[PDB]
Formats: structure tokens, sequence, C-alpha cells
């Protein structure tokens, strides 16, 4: 049921740098995840213009932010296009290669970690605040999958046996013990207002 994969070497190196570099401006992770969700929503909306049946798995196009102080998790849910098994295992990592290599050269040349998004590898900034990331996804052309990594050079993929989601992606950030400020309603609002006022889909913050 569970398959284990090695990350592409350059991605493993980037994740180690993100985990081991002293860097205080950690809030940039939320902008990057919301941006990816917005891109996934644009993709399904676009495909639905030539094939309306693409929305049979759900018409609502939105992003939900769900902090959970008890489990110490921050969940980002979207009803975008989702990802196939091939996306999770190889295809997204393949397209990220040049950006990953360029970003690491930029960091060696004195660039700031906040520039990560300009290199298309913004997702990995989640490892500034998360000890583990679980991703539950469902694409119209494939089954529901659960991807997971605590970094350390590998990730896993399994078919998800949990509640079916219809379509989209759920990113569950298992936060580090000293990063619980990202579970506070006022902190999430401050970040979203500062880094995300040009997203064309409703972002709803779930109150505990
Ligand atoms: C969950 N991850 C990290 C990861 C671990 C394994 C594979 O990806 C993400 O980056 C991520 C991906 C999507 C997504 N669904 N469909 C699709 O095309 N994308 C996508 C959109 C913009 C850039 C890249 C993308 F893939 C999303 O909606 C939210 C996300 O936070």
């Amino acid at each position: 049921a569970v398959e284990t994969f090695a990350f592409q070497a350059e991605i493993a190196q980037l994740m180690s740098l993100i985990i081991n570099t002293f860097y205080s401006n950690k809030e940039i992770f939320l902008r990057e995840l919301i941006s990816n969700s917005s891109d996934a929503l644009d993709k399904i909306r676009y495909e639905s213009l030539t094939d309306p049946s693409k929305l049979d798995s759900g018409k609502e196009l939105h992003i939900n932010l769900i902090p959970n102080k008890q489990d110490r998790t921050l969940t980002i849910v979207d009803t975008g296009i989702g990802m196939t098994k091939a996306d999770l295992i190889n295809n997204l990592g393949t397209i990220a290669k040049s950006g990953t290599k360029a970003f690491m050269e930029a960091l060696q040349a004195g660039a700031d970690i906040s520039m990560i998004g300009q290199f298309g590898v913004g997702f990995y900034s989640a490892y500034l605040v998360a000890e583990k990331v679980t991703v539950i996804t469902k694409h119209n052309d494939d089954e529901q999958y659960a991807w997971e990594s605590s970094a350390g050079g590998s990730f896993t993929v399994r078919t998800d046996t949990g509640e079916p989601m219809g379509r989209g992606t759920k990113v569950i950030l298992h936060l580090k013990e000293d990063q619980t400020e990202y579970l506070e309603e006022r902190r999430i609002k401050e970040i979203v207002k500062k880094h995300s006022q040009f997203i064309g889909y409703p972002i709803t913050l779930f109150v505990e």
C-alpha cells in the first residue's frame, strides 16, 4: 500500500538548507501555499471553459485555512485541479529542477530565502514551520492519494482510504513546537492581508 521514494538530489539539498538555515521571516510559507492553491483553481476553472463536466466533482472554487491547536496542525484546503500519482512522484519534481538549482545558486550569492517563490519552488518553504507535511489530493483523471514527507531525503505515496474529497488538494502542516503562532487567528489574518490580497478565489479562515 505504501511506496517510498527518494527526492531528486537537488530538492533534498534545498529542503536541508531550508531546515538548517537560521532564518526568522518564516511566515512566507503561507503566501506560497495560497499562491499554489490559486494556480490550481485557475487551472480547473480554465479547463472547465472547454469541458464543463470537469466541475462534476465540485463546482465551488475556494481556499480554506484550518488551524487546529489540539493537533498542532495548519491545514490549507483548495478545490483546484488536484494532482495525479505521476505529478506527486516525478512530474512536479522534474519541472522544479532548474528553479531549485537556480535558487540555491542565488542563496550562495547572498539572496534571501523569501525569493524562493520567484524560482517556482515556494512549496518547500513549508519546511521552515513544519516538521512533517501530509498532502491529500484528488485529480479528475486519478484516485485520491496521500503524499507525506518529514524531509530527510524521502517521501511516501499511498492511495488514501480517508474521506473522499471530490477534487482538489489538502496540505496538512504538522507544525514545529516553536511555530504555534501560525495557529492564531490574528496572526493568520495579518499574513494573508499582507502577502495575499490579489487572489481571485474566496479564502476562508475557519475559527476554532
Ligand atoms: C502540495 N504541493 C507540494 C507538493 C507535494 C507533492 C507534490 O506537490 C503543492 O505545491 C500544491 C499543489 C497544488 C496543485 N494542485 N494541482 C496543481 O496543479 N497544483 C499546483 C499548483 C501550483 C504549482 C504546483 C502545483 F503542483 C495545490 O493546489 C496546492 C499546493 O500547495
